[PDB]
């Protein structure tokens, strides 16, 4: 592992995706150069020191996910759930009752029926809040299914 | 211990205490009539159960604070930091910087300068959230003093 | 969804995994009856009371796995990372070293010079400890193999 | 504020309350020289780096308590629960039934029919073990009483 801050392409997938739910409050990132570059969340002491002091991952802060070649050759930032705390959110994010959002702290899909507020902007993945407002996984929306509307894909 | 559904007057005191900072997003409250009246945010079902079945603290759901009566002989709801995550927060908070925030979270006070934003309505006590919008503790302000502008309380 | 006790078949099946590694510490189980029959550790008083309510997996306790048929028409219980918290742990786990461990917790698999101290008595699946003897995972052993001695599956 | 490696005499008196316990299974400690002395579990690179580079407490690890002098003009160490994380726990403590492990969560002291086993060699303060073998907090032994014989103090 070489670890580096993240690059201006890196920051900008990064903030691509955080900005499909809202803004990015977190602004310093360092990638660790593995199999794929994982990216970390960092304060800014360490994106700092970063530069002239290589750290292990152990000390960066926190891995919010990894940037990875898609399909389409598109590079992507994938996030994980640790990096939805970094986004004041603001869209592509449902809010689901206390029920559901249990089950879906279980790896449960929710229904429609559950959903108690949906504000959706486009997005194929949306954050799944419960009743409490607090983040318990991203959804796959399936716009057209009823018993599945939310698919669970991380809680 | 008798456990029961918490009594009106009961809830407008824990009420009364959330309204403070923001909407009371949890309805649904039991006491547990130990030395003192111990509050438990529950589901509705437990809610509806209790009302036939006696349980245990254990099985309630979250215990989020307690009401005694303070020195002024009046009955206080004192909630503990768990008690907030039931609140959508609008008002009596300050944000804090990573660093401060930080310190804050090892039972330091937060000064002036760390102080990102206050929206102050009048509490003695503020919800400190640190730079990501996460509550970290109560604090005591402190509106005259510049090193110990938030007096840690809770963290 | 029906919400019962666990059956004899259903708790030798969750005891059986859990023997795999140590001693069961938890004794009481229900299940709920959806796609597959997923398993919560619920306390004494829960198991009492569902014989005579039926409660929402909500109200329940901890979700620690599921109950489903695998390849071979063999019914296995399959836990999550918090049926570990149920064992006192005495087998089939390795220790990681702190740098090591950290990687795992981000998906990383363990190499071989990273395992300090394991235990292994035949289990595919090794309960995955880091160097202060906490649960950080589930890893796939692969007795053979160096770099990727411990195949992390969960964490 | 100086951030430094701990010194021999503070990870003796670190080391001296572990070993109250059982055994320190971490090594590296920093202090942060502020009104008090607080004490960081840093990781091995960390502990390395402080030497050539002031880092600041949001950056070292984790803090896991304080060194003060008490009423008998004795340096102590006083740790927060975090520390005993760092325990290989062996001794004073008592390991409490599931419903009165829940009610020392919530601040209540444990009666000693709830004690299902103590391992007591002397020190005031125990650790507090629920009846999984988890640390739910630390107790204070009054030998001689019944309903409070593990006085509440951390949970």
């Amino acid at each position: 592992l070489r670890v580096r801050r993240a690059s201006s392409w890196e920051l900008d997938l990064i903030l691509k995706e955080a900005e499909k739910y809202g803004e990015l409050l977190h602004e310093f990132f360092c990638v660790v150069e593995g199999k794929y570059r994982d990216v970390y969340a960092v304060n800014e002491e360490v994106w700092k020191i970063i530069e002239d002091i290589n750290m292990r991952p152990y000390s960066l802060g926190t891995f919010v996910g990894t940037i990875r070649v898609d399909e389409n050759l598109v590079e992507k930032f994938y996030p994980n759930l640790e990096f939805f705390s970094l986004i004041k959110l603001e869209k592509n994010y449902v809010i689901l009752g206390p029920k559901a959002s249990f089950l879906f702290t279980t790896g449960k899909d929710a229904p429609k029926e559950a959903v108690r507020e949906i504000k959706w902007q486009g997005s194929k993945r949306v954050v799944v809040l419960n009743d409490l407002g607090d983040i318990i996984g991203i959804g796959l929306i399936n716009p057209k299914s009823d018993r599945r509307f939310i698919k669970n894909l991380k809680d």
